[PDB]
DNA sequence: ATTATGACGCT
DNA sequence: AGCGTCATG
C-alpha cells in the first residue's frame, strides 16, 4: 500500500559507445567511416580474433569473437583494423586513452562510475532536481528528445521507425504530469534531456557515437542503453516493466547470463524475469542464497539498490598473455623473457598512471596456466608492488611463480605455461 | 587457438 | 589471501 517502496528515488543513466574500438580506428581513418568493419587482435592464426564490429558489418552476421578469416567468408568486402602489437603482444593503449576522453566529458555532467573501457553509469538524481528547478513547470518538449525512445510505447488504438519512435514519445508526453517535482516518469523525462545533452557533447567533441539508457538504476539503465542502439537512447519507466519482463529471458539481465541464471531456470522451471514475481523472498533466498535472493526478489519488480560509485578510474592495472597449443613457453629463458615484455608494459602504463592520477599500486599479483588446465588461471600469487621498475617486477614475478616448474631439469619448464598475468593493485593516493 | 582485460563475491 | 564467476572491447 502506501509503504511499499517502489524503487523509484534515483534517476540512472548507463552511456555505452557504439562498436567502440571500431569507431576509434574510424576516427583515425577516415577510409574505414561508414563501412562493414572490425577491429582484430593479432593475423597468423584465421586472421587474427575479431573483438569489436561495426554495425554494417553486424548486418551480414559479423560479430565479436570470429575468426577473420571466417568473418571474411560471411563478408567478403569487410575491413579490418588491427590492434597494436608493441613488446610482442597486443597493445590496448590507443582504446585507453580513448575512453579518458569520453569519460572526461561525461564526469562535466555528473560523478559517473567507469564500469568497463566504453561503459559508464551516471547518478543524474540531482541534475535532474536542479534541471527542473530551472523548468519551473514548463513541460518538454519532443524537440529536446531527438533521439529517445519509451518503452513500450506506442501503444493502443505510419510503418517507419523514426515516425514509430515519435509515436511513443508523443504519447508518453501527452501523459506526463509536469507539475510535479517529484513524479518519477518526469524526473526520468529530464534525465532522458540532460542524457541527449551528454551524448551530444560526446559526439561533437570526440566525434563518437553512443546509446544510452535512463532509468531508476543500473540493471534497468543497462538494460534499456541494449534495446534501440545505435545512436540511440531508451527510457524505460518503472511503469513499463511488467511487460517488459514478461517476454524478457533471466539470462538477459545482467549477472545472470551465466551459472546461476541457468538455475534459476532450471530450479525454478521458468523461462522469464517476470516469472519470478509469483515467488517469496524466503523461497528464492532458499535456492540461490540470502543476498541473491533479495536482489532477484527486487529486481524481478523493476528494483534495485546498487549505487552508481565515484569511480572514473579502472582499480587494477593489468597485462596478460595466452601462448596457445605449439606456442606454449616451455624453457625459463622464454619464462623469463615473457615476464619481462608484460613487466615493461606494466611499467610504463603504471608509470603514466601515477603522473595522471596522483596514486601509486601497492600490491603485484602474479597468474599463470598451465597446460591441461581448464581453468581461466591456474595459480595466481601476490608480492610487493614497491618500485616502478619492469627488471624488479619480472624478477619478483619469477620469484613468486618458480616454484611451479615440475621439471626435475632446471633450464626446461614443465607443464608449459599457457598464460602470463600481472596485474597491479592496491593503489595510494600519493 | 575465443584474447585481453577488469569488477566483484566467496571462504 | 587465493579462487571462482560474470562481463566483452
Ligand atoms: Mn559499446
Ligand atoms: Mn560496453
Ligand atoms: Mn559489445
Amino acid at each position: 500500500g502506501p509503504h511499499m517502496a517502489t524503487g523509484q528515488d534515483r534517476v540512472v543513466a548507463l552511456v555505452d559507445m557504439d562498436c567502440f574500438f571500431v569507431q576509434v580506428e574510424q576516427r583515425q581513418n577516415p577510409h574505414l567511416r561508414n563501412k562493414p568493419c572490425a577491429v582484430v587482435q593479432y593475423k597468423s592464426w584465421k586472421g587474427g580474433g575479431i573483438i569489436a564490429v561495426s554495425y554494417e558489418a553486424r548486418a551480414f552476421g559479423v560479430t565479436r569473437s570470429m575468426w577473420a578469416d571466417d568473418a571474411k567468408k560471411l563478408c567478403p568486402d569487410l575491413l579490418l583494423a588491427q590492434v597494436r602489437e608493441s613488446r610482442g603482444k597486443a597493445n590496448l593503449t590507443k582504446y585507453r586513452e580513448a575512453s579518458v576522453e569520453v569519460m572526461e566529458i561525461m564526469s562535466r555532467f555528473a560523478v559517473i562510475e567507469r564500469a568497463s573501457i566504453d561503459e559508464a553509469y551516471v547518478d543524474l538524481t540531482s541534475a535532474v532536481q536542479e534541471r527542473l528547478q530551472k523548468l519551473q513547470g514548463q513541460p518538454i518538449s519532443a524537440d529536446l528528445l531527438p533521439s529517445t525512445y519509451i518503452e513500450g510505447l506506442p501503444q493502443g488504438p505510419t510503418v517507419q521507425k523514426e515516425g514509430m519512435r515519435k509515436q511513443g514519445l508523443f504519447q508518453w508526453l501527452d501523459s506526463l504530469q509536469i507539475d510535479n517535482l517529484t513524479s518519477p516518469d518526469l524526473q526520468l523525462t529530464v534525465g532522458a534531456v540532460i542524457v541527449e545533452e551528454m551524448r551530444a557533447a560526446i559526439e561533437r567533441e570526440t566525434g563518437f557515437q553512443c546509446s544510452a539508457g535512463i532509468s531508476h538504476n543500473k540493471v534497468l539503465a543497462k538494460l534499456a542503453c541494449g534495446l534501440n542502439k545505435p545512436n540511440r537512447q531508451t527510457l524505460v519507466s518503472h511503469g513499463s516493466v511488467p511487460q517488459l519482463f514478461s517476454q524478457m529471458p533471466i539470462r538477459k539481465i545482467r549477472s545472470l547470463g551465466g551459472k546461476l541464471g541457468a538455475s534459476v531456470i532450471e530450479i525454478l522451471g521458468i523461462e522469464y524475469m517476470g516469472e519470478l514475481t509469483q515467488f517469496t523472498e524466503s523461497q528464492l533466498q532458499s535456492h540461490f542464497g540470502e543476498k541473491n535472493g533479495s536482489w532477484l526478489y527486487a529486481m524481478c519488480r523493476g528494483i534495485e539498490h546498487d549505487p552508481v560509485k565515484p569511480r572514473q578510474l579502472p582499480k587494477t592495472i593489468g597485462c596478460s598473455k595466452n601462448f596457445p597449443g605449439k606456442t606454449a613457453l616451455a624453457t625459463r629463458e622464454q619464462v623469463q623473457w615473457w615476464l619481462l615484455q608484460l613487466a615493461q608494459e606494466l611499467e610504463e602504463r603504471l608509470t603514466k598512471d601515477r603522473n595522471d592520477n596522483d596514486r601509486v599500486a601497492t600490491q603485484l599479483v602474479v597468474s599463470i596456466r598451465v597446460q591441461g588446465d581448464k581453468r581461466l588461471s591456474s595459480l595466481r600469487r601476490c608480492c610487493a608492488l614497491t618500485r616502478y621498475d619492469a627488471h624488479k617486477m619480472s624478477h619478483d614475478a619469477f620469484t613468486v611463480i618458480k616454484n611451479c616448474n615440475t621439471s626435475g631439469i632446471q633450464t626446461e619448464w614443465s607443464p608449459p605455461l599457457t598464460m602470463l598475468f600481472l596485474c597491479a593493485t592496491k593503489f595510494s593516493a600519493s
